[PDB]
């Protein structure tokens, strides 16, 4: 539920924004004077991306122009925030990713970058991947079709390409790339289905099917389907046996054989 | 010809100010400004690799001068346009890489950086390297030989060398690594021949050759030499094959067999 | 010992200047006008953590109170750039960690977090965390066991979870994760000891030890203990040999079988 | 009515997108994407009032917050544009003020800081006057009473002190100072009422009456009460003659005698 | 000749740099980089200029387009140096007007918003008046014509309108307005004359003459025309005397008559 | 007495902080991280000067190694404070002037490039005028022989130039001008003796002397030297009669006959 989630970031803005006199007024500007997480996530997004090229002022009119045309984003970004909270056990607050998680604000910015891709502005919405990538250094093409409650936990490296699809409640490491094949255009990306964890360095290449609840080890290349509830890992990856739970995206086991 | 590229990006400009209103102005200033390719290329040099430290403006005339001294820079930009352009789906028009793409700048930069090297000015060739560390994501020594007709797709991660050799018409992604082994001076990092293509994580250790059309699989740690024509792959890796095709580079096939 | 560093630190930064015109005013600000490596550590440390929220000038006042209450941070600076001289056959002077090395930065500043998150101030140890991660591309948690002598080369996407131990004398390529498991808290990181050598992209996952003298083969991805004076290598990596010397760390040779 | 002025100052922009290819996302993003006065007077304060201590994007915020509260300053802002647009015959566009004209800028930043004077956030309205200053060189104490219809042309130099008051269809010039006397708080600025002109240079000291249709001759130093409708020149400055108008401050005719 | 001017820049801005370690690199790259001086003036008004509206690199080719075009603006910009030079006593070196004094920095930035104007790219005309407004207080209507071997010493205030014309060897001080009457267009500013000198803080208003080697008191408010070689001062002005010389902008003696 | 001034600023810094929340962050960086007077006011002019050419840090270590040689100019600036405040009817905090005033940030400015110029680093002194002209319009050469205890009220346009002399206890407001005759070297630039006060808009030309505690009428161009204790005023200025006091500065009463 939306409305938990930005109550509790004020509760914890409060405690916080008294013990650091040097952030004091960073925490007044980026929780407490915003009444929704709309508005907060807007404000975030506008000094993230802000370049010479377009200020923060300018860019906080496109982003609050995408969320008034889609209040769905702002719902999308809650379950982001609940994903990291819950299953990143450095982080257990709900403003501690939409203040420092680089992962968080690439993938909220990816999402900007859909919305304007999908209405025919697609050179700005190409402007803006390319500029998370140098300053997030996460490559999300616009195109690409990705859920609710993601997690990008470290995010250093990541590469999600044009015709990927990211399914809800799905966990990335750092340095994964769901990556293409060939010269030509059209379908060459992963399928990442619901629940999937990839582990850290994985590499998923061309048009092939992760199959709901499959795990795939770290410094893994996936260059077949991979089936449901299934584990693979290797260069290149085999299937070595079968997840702990129903959906690994939740637990964040490491292991495989 | 470099004339053909220059006006194709002059087109697509026209083009691209006229649909997005929000940066109209940021197509006029790095492309319909300038009448050719060496113009637009020290302009937006000197804006990504700008610093506090160093200057758009300063950066610029380092560029240009560099470029007044080796115009075949400019014809080697104008290669590595064309290699994105074909090579990288994602990518239908001459001006994107020139725009956007972060491997296109940091290996221009390189280029920046190897003239001032071979010319004894190394201290701001150092400087340079490490600020494209820092900015794309992409660490290339400047002593580095490195051709022309050259893809860093994505990019980040790239790690090349000192003594590393890229010839022509290689392509590489992101978290490449042409690395060293050792703690000494001299020859001690890949010499990369023609062709060639290396998948994404790939990391190629020590003074070997990987030769002419090889295909260096995604994940792979490459310790001895690859043949020429030859399919390399795995931790470490091991030939399992023969590429499809005669330059592996031009078509960007990422399969390899187990 | 510093005064060594420092003095072969300015005689570089002389010589330097009347190299590069252009860096003249750079090395006499960093270097040239300090009296001590303490004071040149400070100054970069500023302006490379310098932000629209905290300028340099601030931040400055927070690492000269570290350096203060505990001088010993120099001194594991003055070992790491020695580190990084004597190991990378690419860094000939003592001045080029200071002045350009992400890797040597995002270091020095993880020691200034460390010292933070220890007096209770972990708000702003999670701020420059995730800072340096943007910044210089090193996300190292603050709670980490960092000693010193470590050479962070190259550095980009290098991952540093909560309970890893990296012990003194280490040395750690690109693209490096000393990684967690689930979704608990404890420890789950690994614990990297005296003298081992990790080649670029290996995963480390879980609460394992990584023993004296042993050696992480590139690419690799570990789930079990490496024991003492071992080679570890593969995917998942299993034991493959002995190191060539004692310290591999030192040595820097990437072979394994 | 606002509506007029707002139209035009549309149409004007989409002209000059036309005229001058550099300049076209700076009209787009100053003038073409807002919906009335009020959101791009509160868009061009943000950016002009932008501080490393205060940044655009929440500048923004609070002259909203003035704007909401008190939606008469927009329509003030509004006069002022017309006054300059019918008094300077350098200026024939309704857009020239909004984008360029400092007095233009500088006398809107008052109203913000009169309004926050006036709700008692005075350190606020102090920081702006003084913003103002250094960066239009226009310095107005927040606590001064200025009606509409004024317009500061060119502007540098401008002083106004605590308890001035400048009434409705004002012209000011540049390096005019309403000036205090005495150490002592109280009353002790000019009050300058409708109608008036006052040239380039002129200083008026103390708490002192310049009436209805006064005019004021470059250069001049008022100390004693300018009856209404009467021209005053010299230093000290005497009554030398009768403007040839019942309001100079709309024709700008500097003779006198 | 603008050779001259030129190489005593060089020659100073060596020994500039020898002797003050903070500012060497400054130094070097305004000055020692450059090998004219209209490259000097673009790399300086690009910087002076720079706004986040419009930063330096791009000035920096609207001015040296201007430069191209009429190459007579850098030997105008070399008589201003000479003039600042040769009547400010505060001034000994050809480098100080080109570094460090905005009344040289605004009268270069109008020259470029002249030529514009006269071009028809009048939006940014204005726009650069006013940024220029902002960033060394002078305000200078850029359809305003003004000659060369011009001083404006300190500068701050000093405002030139619409239809001013100032000849060459002119003298200029601080808070000096050369100012319009009405709200008509059409000329209604002052014609300032060859030779003339105009102290601190006057007023000069309309379409009225002020006659070659004329001077203008300070603090003066001049509503009438002045007569060649006549020194005219008071609120309102009158004419008080005669100049000591021919050409009191030469001169830069500030006294006159009760 | 020194220490007087920087309690009551702590105490006044305190009171402040909890009132905006935007400027919290901001009156802790100015005020309440410093311990002296001397370390807040190389704060504000590091800031206060800070350019790409030379950042703040690199300007705190200038303004500080002259505060040390040289520690009465933190004397001379507590002094300038004081003066300030009980002369100036619209300040009556301490803080007031070291946080917003540009003329005392001017002032303490022309100290700094004053030592500089006394100690053969003229090339900086030059650099560091050129920009307090630049920033806060006021352009004082930095061989000019400058007191304690002045008031710059406003300061906008303010020009002294090379060989002139401020004594201490003189009272200067806007578009004031003690400026040069001539083409030559040498002295040509007023002497301005104790207790002095000069009204806006006055030009005070040539090496002339304005004897003690004499007051200078607004707008007035004083080419002849005036005696001890007498009012000048006019264009040219005459003897028009005496202050109301011994020291006109201390009351900055503007009247004059």
């Amino acid at each position: 539920e939306l409305e938990i989630v930005w109550k509790n970031i004020k509760a914890e803005a409060r405690a916080l924004a008294d013990c650091e006199p040097m952030l004091a007024s960073f925490y007044h500007a980026t929780l407490l004077k915003h009444e929704n997480l709309g508005s907060a996530l807007s404000y975030m997004l506008a000094n993230k991306l802000a370049s010479p090229i377009m200020p923060a002022i300018a860019i906080r009119e496109v982003v609050e122009e995408a969320y008034a045309a889609d209040p769905e984003m702002i719902a999308s970004a809650a379950c982001d925030i609940q994903a990291v909270r819950t299953r990143d056990p450095a982080v257990d607050k709900y403003s501690t990713p939409l203040l420092y998680l680089k992962g968080f604000h690439a993938l909220q910015a990816y999402r900007i970058g859909h919305w304007l891709w999908n209405k025919g502005r697609r050179a700005l919405a190409i402007f803006l991947q390319n500029q998370v990538s140098v300053s997030f250094q996460v490559d999300i093409h616009p195109a690409a079709k990705i859920g609710r409650g993601i997690m990008l936990d470290h995010a250093t490296g990541i590469v999600v390409g044009e015709t990927a699809v990211i399914e809800d409640d799905v966990s990335i490491l750092q340095s994964v790339t769901l990556g293409g094949t060939g010269k030509t255009s059209g379908d060459r990306h992963p399928k990442i289905r619901e629940g999937v964890m990839i582990g850290a360095g994985a590499k998923i290449l061309g048009n092939i099917e992760v199959g709901r609840g499959a795990k795939i080890g770290a410094g893994s290349v996936v260059l077949q389907p991979v089936p449901p509830h299934t584990t693979a890992a290797g260069v290149p990856a085999r299937i070595v046996g079968k997840p702990g739970s129903d959906k690994p995206s939740m637990d964040m086991d490491q292991h495989f054989n």
